[PDB]
């Protein structure tokens, strides 16, 4: 029942609300909705597993494929995570993990680091019980 | 007289002596992975020169904020020469990127700072303010 895929620029509308209901969690909008899906659907260095129930794109994530410079190979990164409300309790989330961690070989990755924000808690409440705790610690400086 | 720039692909051979031993304290168990980060599309280096040497780095990514539509720099690692400690170099470096905040429309600078070696820490917790998410790892292997 659970399809998952990476998505492409082809499917920024679609992408476009749901990205828009997570982003209503974190708060902030002078642009449609659609200008969010395409902005970082056109940006090389980010990508985002979609996944579909009945033809439906019900859940997200968004990682970047990036250089670890103490191994000398790849990492991956997940800031944000999102299931549709009305898909919750079906395990999804952490159908979206798993995807993402088997490309671990494809990519080279030493590690996925999952950041999880304050708000909403669904990305923490998942990585908690998927995922090692992290050893560094971090910081941030507002503009 | 610090002078402190953008690293490129000629910085690379000075580079990666500065960036060995960097490394060596943060973990271990190729010749040119310098030029690999140089020319990465996501990742760039601010370089610290002294008396025309190279002394010090700082890696950073300047990343996409899908929430807003902008971007924002995250910095994984900074290194000073040990010779080179007690002059300020590391918030120099920090300086010089939140210069760029405005140049590139950053909403904020991320500085992720390992548990060794602390320099980073010490530095980041005097100079900005604590992250309010968690984080987490996988790790394979």
């Amino acid at each position: 029942a659970v399809d998952i895929a990476l998505l492409h620029l082809r499917d920024a509308h679609e992408f476009a609300p749901l990205l828009a209901s997570y982003a209503q969690a974190l708060k902030r909008p002078r642009r449609p909705d659609d200008f969010y899906a395409e902005h970082l659907l056109q940006d090389r260095a980010a990508e985002a597993l979609g996944a579909r129930v009945d033809g439906n794109l019900v859940g997200f994530v968004i990682f970047y494929d990036l250089p670890e410079p103490v191994t000398g190979l790849r990492a991956g990164q997940v800031d944000h995570i999102y299931v549709h409300h009305d898909h919750r309790g079906k395990g999804i989330a952490k159908a979206l993990i798993d995807v993402l961690a088997d490309k671990a070989e494809e990519r080279s990755w030493s590690k996925l680091v999952l950041n999880a924000p304050r708000v909403p808690e669904d990305g923490r409440k998942l990585y908690e019980q998927i995922a090692a705790a992290a050893d560094w610690s971090s910081y941030v400086i507002r503009f």
